[PDB]
């Protein structure tokens, strides 16, 4: 059920990110409408600037969380598909890559990890040969639906909103401002 | 036919290493027998010591060449078995690994490498799992006899005799010594 929980967590993260962008855009458009108005309302303009910038920070945080969740679910799907395919064809890969992986026993696990490296370079060569052959690759039909829903990569809007970085001090003052925003809107 | 060529190269290299080591053993035995005798043979002792040194250098070079040939033939066997198994199960590999390798041909070199590293380390955890549960490993059916002949690892007499790390100047002066010794034994 790990795949299902990863998938629906990614789904609700996507929904939350869309909602964050929705009221960010709404706040921006009504703020520029207020700017176009004849009313001075200097305090109104300042606190709208505060609202829109904290909403931008919240949108960035939501986009980062969604990107992390998408990466996590993609990694989990890769792990499960590689694992059950590996169980399906363990003997084939074993026979193919044995001359360095034979006789694992224990060997202090220090000669064996460098042997694993000396086998994974060969696996990298295998993938290079496959990819130079250049056939068409499709998703695994066992769990292709969830991967198609989440897509190959996060949307361009997410990465565009996650370009800039924030210092820890900025992060915690932003969290405090978000908490005060929630407190004031609750009342 | 490259695998057979590598196998016969390894065979003749190890035969040359064996003949070098037995010649060195005979030379050292003759030197110690002469030393045990009462004959002065000061110049004879010096030239026998020179023969011992050049035979030791030749044994080291032969052991290094045999180790290199064994590594080369093992790598060739890895490549051949890998190619056969991968032509067998390319579709299965693609289905298992797809969620992280789509559209590589249009990706730039940076994206190329970043995708290759993720493929390699995903295969890394896959191999760690296989090696963790760890069943009994055997040779590939097609090339079992060659692996039996060459062995999983080179003999300890090869590895312990290649730990001198002679400098290049030592290498070429010893080559000159071997050349002049061959010239004078021919006469």
């Amino acid at each position: 059920t790990a795949l299902q929980q990863a998938f629906d967590t990614c789904q609700n993260n996507k929904a939350a990110w869309l909602q964050r962008k929705n009221e960010l855009a709404a706040a921006e458009q009504e703020y520029l409408r207020l700017l176009s108005g004849e009313g001075r309302n200097v305090s109104r303009l300042d606190e709208l600037r505060n609202i829109i910038e904290v909403r931008k920070w919240q949108v960035n945080q939501a986009a980062g969380r969604y990107i992390r969740s998408h990466e996590a679910v993609q990694h989990i799907s890769i792990r499960d598909r590689l694992n059950d395919f590996m169980q399906q064809h363990g003997t084939a890969l074993a026979a193919a890559l044995a001359p360095e992986l034979m006789g694992y026993s224990e060997l202090t696990a220090i000669a064996r990890n460098c042997a694993i490296q000396r086998a994974t370079d060969a696996l990298r060569e295998a993938l290079l040969s496959w990819l130079a052959k250049g056939e068409k690759i499709n998703y695994s039909a066992q769990d292709s639906d969830i991967l198609t829903t989440i897509g190959f990569r996060p949307d361009v809007a997410s990465v565009d909103d996650s370009r800039e970085k924030f210092t820890p001090a900025q992060n915690m003052i932003f969290s405090r401002k978000s908490a005060q925003l929630a407190s004031r809107q609750s009342v």
